[PDB]
């Protein structure tokens, strides 16, 4: 199934499925996992649009350590892969903090090449202090494994969803302190630099259609924040789903895919 290309000097793994006209779906995972985060969604995406699933450098089948990198390379590697394939307009679907890279891509290319972006359960507020502590915990060589187990448990809550449990237990091996600390550094620095993903979207020279889909932060002020952002920004949209986990794409693939098709249809 899975293919590779050298882009910007590094091996980018991806797969490319589907041949239907219109924008191309481009899936982007969080840190420390790969395109298996979109196995559940893939049947539904690829039936609607050509779908290219993309891994970050160092995240493909080759798990050699690569040189330090951050959002800029994530964005440039991905753009360069799509250019090598001559993908014109496309819609990123990005999980969690992959969304920082997806917004950088939309910023670099403007709203005709990237007419929409979908983000899946990314903390839209400034970083909670509890979250900042985990991001520093994962940069400490002696207890990075604890910070991971701590974040993982949050994401899962009490779920009984097998897809999500297997993904985190069995399908995300092969990373360790190098990548989890990089994630810590890059994520922390994005919140410290931009304050929040919502401020980042507002710095967009020309915002494309951006939709946030999430289950996790409990219902309440978090939705009120989204209502207000949507009321001030017609390009922004959101949907709370009824899942237990911070992996809506894996837990509720059909619903998330349907939201992605709908976002594209509107743009
Ligand atoms: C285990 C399986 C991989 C899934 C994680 C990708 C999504 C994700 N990664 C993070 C990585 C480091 C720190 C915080 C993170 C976070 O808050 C996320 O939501």
């Amino acid at each position: 199934m899975i293919t590779t290309k050298t882009v910007n000097g590094v091996q980018i793994a991806f797969d490319d499925q589907g041949h239907e006209p219109g924008p191309v779906f481009v899936t982007l995972s969080g840190w420390a996992h790969d395109l298996r985060a979109y196995d559940g969604m893939l049947p539904y995406l690829r039936a609607a649009q050509r779908t290219v699933r993309v891994c970050w450098r160092g995240h493909g089948p080759d798990r050699n350590l690569v040189g330090d990198f951050g959002i800029d390379e994530m964005a440039a590697d991905t753009i360069g892969l799509l250019d090598a394939l001559e993908v014109d307009s496309f819609v990123p679907i990005a999980h969690s903090h992959g969304g920082w890279a997806a917004l950088e891509i939309a910023d670099r290319l403007g709203a005709q090449r990237v007419p929409a972006v979908m983000i899946l359960d990314l903390i839209m507020t400034p970083a909670p202090r509890e979250f900042v502590a985990a991001l520093h915990g994962i940069q400490d060589p002696e207890r990075w494994k604890e910070g991971r187990d701590g974040l993982v448990q949050s994401w899962l809550a009490g779920t009984t969803n097998q897809a999500v449990l297997d993904h985190v237990r069995y399908d995300s091996g092969g990373h360790g302190f190098d990548m989890w600390a990089r994630a810590g550094r890059v994520i922390d620095e994005a919140y410290r630099t931009w304050g929040s993903p919502m401020r980042r979207m507002e710095a967009l020279a020309e915002p494309c259609a951006i939709r946030h889909v999430f289950s996790h932060p409990k219902i309440g002020e978090y939705d009120a924040l989204h209502d207000d952002f949507a009321a001030r920004h017609p390009w922004f949209s959101y949907r709370r789903l009824g899942g237990e986990t911070a992996f809506p794409g894996i837990e509720l693939p059909q619903q998330v895919a349907a939201e992605a098709i709908d976002l594209l249809a509107g743009a």
